[PDB]
C-alpha cells in the first residue's frame, strides 16, 4: 500500500504600490475622559487583554502591503 505526495505550489505574485505623493496629514485628537472599575481579574492560556486605553495613531506607511502564506502539510497514518 504505496502512498506517494507531492506539494509542488508556485506563486509568481506581486503585491505592489506605487504613490506618487503622500502627505499633508494631520492628525488633532482632542483628548477624553475614561474610567474601568473592576473586583477581580483572572486570565489564561493565550489572553490578550487590553483594559483602559486611551491611544492614538497615525500610520501612514508608504508603502503598507502585506502578504500572508500558510503552507500546512499534515499527514496521519
Amino acid at each position: 500500500g504505496s502512498v506517494q505526495i507531492v506539494y509542488k505550489p508556485v506563486d509568481l505574485s506581486k503585491v505592489t504600490s506605487k504613490c506618487g505623493s503622500l502627505g499633508n496629514i494631520h492628525h488633532k485628537p482632542g483628548g477624553g475622559q475614561m474610567e474601568v472599575k473592576s473586583e477581580k481579574l483572572d486570565f489564561k492560556d493565550r489572553v490578550q487583554s487590553k483594559i483602559g486605553s486611551l491611544d492614538n495613531i497615525t500610520h501612514v506607511p508608504g508603502g503598507g502591503n502585506k502578504k500572508i502564506e500558510t503552507h500546512k502539510l499534515t499527514f496521519r497514518e
